[PDB]
This record gives structure tokens, C-alpha cells and sequence, in this order.
């Protein structure tokens, strides 16, 4: 099983950083969309459901410390959780060998001038992936979303 970022190199565990742009402007009640399935997609690396990989969201994925007064849901496969993460989410199986878009958005509401530096980490989302034969090779791995713009508010 491997993801990549924009299309970089193949990652199958660890931590990588993922590179977002964000409305550079945003009114008082109106919230961030990070749709991060723009960025990272992932795949079985043999194909044809041959040993199809089982990938879910992990409970602990949180707001960076600078905004941990934020409040946020976190969409994943069909489905919406508030953010951060206080359980894991449903299982999305991959199994062809194609690239596949992770169906992962993150939306951000600031509380409490700048609501986000370009450069700071957002969030910090965890991933897990075991298979389906043997010990289906179990993998953590990490997603630290960065913007690479500002955002203000007026
Ligand atoms: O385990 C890894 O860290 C790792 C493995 C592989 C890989 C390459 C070639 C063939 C099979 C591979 O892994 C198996 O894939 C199964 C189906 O997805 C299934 O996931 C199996 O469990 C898995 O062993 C690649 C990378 N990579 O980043 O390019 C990483
Ligand atoms: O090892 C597992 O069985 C397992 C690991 C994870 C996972 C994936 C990515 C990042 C962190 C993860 O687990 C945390 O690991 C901490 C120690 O490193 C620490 O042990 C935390 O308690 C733990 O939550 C998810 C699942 N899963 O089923 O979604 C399972």
C-alpha cells in the first residue's frame, strides 16, 4: 500500500507534510475548506483487490496547538466527524492499483487579523492501513496540512 503527495515519491508509513491553498480572504462566520483529497491520493500496489488495504482515520487527530481553539469537521469517505478526532472513522478499502484521491476534507471554523500563517501547521491528521492476508502489514502514518498562503479576517 502507498500514497503520494502532488505526486511526489511513495510513502507507506511516516510522517509527510501536505501543502494546501486557502482563500486567502475570509468573512467573520465563514469557514476554511481544505480539500485534501486535491493533494493526496493513495493505492494497492498489486492491483486488482489482490490483498485489498483497509484505511481508516485515527482517533487523536487534532488542530495544531496555535489552534486548538478552533472548531472543525473532518470529512472521510461518505461520512463527517467533528474535529479533532475523538473516535477513529469508517474503513475505506483500496484495492486497484490506479491512484485513488483520498475522499478527505477538512473544514475549519477560527475562534479567537491572521486565522492562518502561511508556513504553520493546521492539523495533524493520523492514518492507519492493515490488509487483508497475513498480518496485512499494519502502517501508521501521519498528515501534517500546511498552508502556503496567509488567511485573513476583517
Ligand atoms: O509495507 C510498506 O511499507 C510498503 C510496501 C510496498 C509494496 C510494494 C510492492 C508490492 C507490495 C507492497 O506492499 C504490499 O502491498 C499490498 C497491497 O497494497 C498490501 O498493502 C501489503 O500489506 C503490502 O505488503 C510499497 C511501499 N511504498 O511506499 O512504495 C511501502
Ligand atoms: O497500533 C495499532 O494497533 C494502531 C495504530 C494506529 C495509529 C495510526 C497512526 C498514528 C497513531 C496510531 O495509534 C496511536 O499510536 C500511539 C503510539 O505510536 C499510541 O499507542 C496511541 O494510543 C495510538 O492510538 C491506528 C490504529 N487503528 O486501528 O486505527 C491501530
Amino acid at each position: 500500500f502507498s500514497c503520494n503527495v502532488d505526486g511526489g515519491s511513495s510513502i507507506g508509513a511516516g510522517t509527510t507534510s501536505v501543502y494546501v491553498n486557502l482563500d486567502p480572504v475570509i468573512q467573520p462566520g465563514q469557514n476554511l475548506v481544505v480539500d485534501l483529497s486535491q493533494h493526496i491520493s493513495c493505492w494497492n500496489d498489486y492491483g486488482g483487490w489482490y490483498d485489498t488495504d483497509h484505511i481508516n482515520l485515527v482517533q487523536g487527530s487534532a488542530f495544531a496547538g496555535s489552534l486548538q481553539s478552533y472548531k472543525g469537521s473532518l470529512y472521510w469517505n461518505n461520512v463527517t466527524y467533528p474535529f479533532p478526532l475523538t473516535t477513529n472513522t469508517n474503513v475505506l478499502d483500496i484495492g486497484d492499483k490506479t491512484p485513488m484521491p483520498l475522499p478527505l476534507k477538512l473544514y475549519i471554523t477560527p475562534v479567537g487579523g491572521v486565522v492562518i500563517k502561511a508556513g504553520e501547521v493546521i492539523a495533524r491528521i493520523h492514518m492507519y492501513k492493515i490488509a487483508t492476508l497475513g498480518s496485512g502489514n499494519p502502517r501508521n502514518f501521519t498528515w501534517n496540512i500546511i498552508s502556503n498562503n496567509s488567511v485573513v479576517m476583517p
